[PDB]
């Protein structure tokens, strides 16, 4: 349903490959590997740690976490086709698991994870479901555990222009303000809630990706089509414009159970 809408539109096999082209190998979100190194730079884990990755995509985040720390990583993603692709990217590693499932219906034991991690996935959930998810994350975290999130956010809806409204509507995103997001975490009883508006950094990542796209247009055209190139090009152009004026925002959130 939600699954079908995602698999048949934004995340068809080709759509995913187009994203991987611009974001980088094994990634379908902002800044690919380099942004991941920075997001995890102050996170401490080891070979005994258990990590959940919500919306694991092609699995680059789980791969990086397992490589850097030796941690057990479990990725959940609702799109079966994406999970099938993820499974082809990893072999012979019994500490990386990818599972096709809606995170909203997945069950895990209480006090299970040292880190719950999610990069640009929760924007797909309705506001009601964001709240439900974070209650679940709260239960699933170990007492000593950490929640680490980046997600698409936005200025107040009253401020949105026609083009942005249409962007959000077509993708069926639910974009709230960085402040509202932080309030949800606080309402779910997370402690030490830190929220950062990383829109300027996001804007930097977009500009690099955009330049890469232009410089590799010939290769892109061979792999895909000019029509897909124009759509992607225009799409990044708008994100660059809208992040610059803070209409579309990139939020970072870190919190703890205790
Ligand atoms: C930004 S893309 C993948 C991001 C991935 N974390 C990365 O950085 O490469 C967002 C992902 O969230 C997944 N997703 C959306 N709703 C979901 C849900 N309810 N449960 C699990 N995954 C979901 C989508 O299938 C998609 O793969």
């Amino acid at each position: 349903s939600d699954k079908t809408f995602l698999e048949n539109n934004q995340y068809t096999d080709e759509g995913v490959k187009v994203y991987e082209f611009i974001f980088g190998e094994n990634y379908i979100s902002s800044g690919g590997l380099e942004a991941t190194k920075k997001i995890l730079s102050d996170i401490e884990l080891n070979e005994n740690s258990k990590v959940l990755d919500i919306g694991s995509g092609l699995g680059g985040g789980c791969m990086y976490i397992n490589e850097k720390y030796g941690a057990h990583t479990h990725g959940i993603d609702i799109c079966s086709n994406i999970v099938n692709m993820a499974n082809e990217r990893v072999s012979g590693n019994n500490k990386i698991i990818f599972e096709a499932n809606d995170i909203l219906t997945k069950e895990f034991p209480e006090n299970n994870f040292d880190l719950i991690y999610s990069r640009d996935a929760i924007l797909h959930l309705s506001l009601e479901n964001k709240n439900k998810l974070f209650q679940k994350c709260y239960k699933w975290l170990k007492p000593t555990g950490t929640l680490l999130i980046t997600d698409y956010c936005a200025t107040e809806k009253e401020n949105w222009d026609d083009e942005f409204k249409e962007y959000v509507k077509q993708r069926k995103y639910t974009l709230i303000t960085v402040e509202e997001y932080a309030d949800i975490l606080t309402a779910c009883n997370f402690k030490n809630v830190v929220s950062k508006d990383l829109s300027d950094y996001w804007n930097q990542l977009l500009e690099v990706e955009h330049k890469y796209l232009h410089e590799n247009k010939e290769e892109f055209l061979k792999l895909f089509s000019e029509k897909k190139f124009i759509s992607l090009d225009d799409g990044w152009s708008r994100k660059i414009k809208d992040s610059k004026r803070k209409m579309q925002r990139w939020g970072y959130f870190k919190a703890t159970k205790n």
